């Protein structure tokens, strides 16, 4: 039977519970997606918990929680093509980014919240890529126009935005300086990191100091803003250099930042706000992207999967956070 993923009070895992979701037909300009794999995101458990109740309020329409959905990317198949729209068949093997309710059964959206996938790939392989990869891309290449030679930083890099940035920042030339947790030291030492440091400490801005006599980077690609970390990333930060914030969360502003350092370019963005804004974007990305992941050079991240039956489990592996990479969940 088809489900949905719904929370009947915020503020523990437990409660996320599939209750039955009635049938929908996809209007003018709409898409009907049967969801075969969702990535649980950082965003969904700040919901589940309910951290964004403002945020949600205010941006979106949520008022109670009988109003969140969860889930804001997957893969699935086409099953249904309202009128109007022109590039999208029956049977089509897509990717969803931005929605708010992947972890449905089967989503309505728009045609222009979906991509093809890359036909050498795995659904579940294909699942690790949206908004990692596109979170990445825009941040690194549309905002701060990173180039080969250039030194970047990515902090929490084991996540699934650090991830996608790695394998981007080394595909481009770029001279990847990264940040995790100890016990994930070496693997990302393995994947071929010559800087590998600690993003549970505020002392990566004095070996960076040292590892580059006093040039720092001119890139960072960041989402820690707790205790002393945006300050400790603008010491590292290089003359001119650009600073990639996805936090979302307690930031600074364009003001703050200017105070401090007059010559840097601050990007504070939000993907989905940036959809809003331009509603081309997935595809101009996805554009730029297809080809190398097409000829291998780019690759699905790594990632742990966890069965629908076991969705608090693969939530609370996720907030943890001792995974590498993605954290997928199948669908019935
Ligand atoms: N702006 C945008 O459009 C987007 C925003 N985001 C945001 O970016 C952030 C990362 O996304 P994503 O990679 O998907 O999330 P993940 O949950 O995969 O990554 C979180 C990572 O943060 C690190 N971490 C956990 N606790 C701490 C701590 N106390 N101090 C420092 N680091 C910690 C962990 O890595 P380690 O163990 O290596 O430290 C963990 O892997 C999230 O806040 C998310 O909401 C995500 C995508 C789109």
């Amino acid at each position: 039977q088809p489900v949905q993923l719904k929370i009947a009070s915020y503020g523990l895992l437990k409660n996320l519970t599939w209750v039955s979701l009635e049938n929908q037909v996809p209007g003018v300009g709409e898409v009907k997606v049967q969801i075969q794999a969702v990535p649980v995101n950082f965003r969904d458990i700040l919901n589940a918990l309910g951290m964004l109740q403002e945020h949600n309020q205010t941006k979106l329409g949520i008022t109670s929680v009988d109003h969140l959905t969860f889930g804001f990317e997957a893969v699935g198949v086409i099953v249904g093509v309202g009128l109007g729209v022109s590039q999208w068949q029956i049977g089509d093997e897509v990717m969803v980014i931005g929605c708010h309710d992947a972890f449905s059964s089967f989503i309505i959206c728009s045609p222009n919240n979906l991509v093809a996938k890359p036909a050498n790939l795995k659904l579940i392989e294909a699942a690790t890529i949206p908004i990692p990869f596109f979170t990445a891309y825009h941040g690194l290449y549309n905002l701060a126009k990173i180039q080969s030679g250039e030194r970047v930083l990515i902090h929490a890099a084991s996540g699934g935005t650090g991830q996608a940035a790695i394998q981007l920042a080394q595909f481009w030339g770029a001279e990847v300086f990264a940040t995790t947790s100890p016990q994930k030291m070496a693997v990302l030492r393995e994947q071929g990191i010559k800087h590998v440091m600690n993003s549970r400490t505020t002392e990566f801005a004095n070996e960076i100091r040292e590892l580059t006599q006093g040039k720092g980077v001119d890139v960072i690609f960041n989402s820690l803003t707790h205790g002393e970390y945006i300050q400790k990333n603008l010491d590292v930060l290089a003359l001119e250099g650009r600073y990639i914030e996805i936090s979302k969360r307690k930031i600074w502003s364009h003001s703050q930042v200017a105070q401090k350092r007059s010559d840097i370019k601050y990007f504070p963005f939000d993907l989905l706000e940036e959809f809003n804004r331009d509603n081309q974007l997935y595809y101009q990305i996805w554009k730029k992207l297809i080809q190398c992941f097409e000829n291998k050079e780019l690759h699905p991240l790594v990632y742990k999967t966890f069965p629908n039956e076991d969705i608090v489990e693969a939530f609370r592996y996720l907030q943890r956070s001792k995974h590498i990479g993605r954290v997928v969940v199948t669908m019935p």
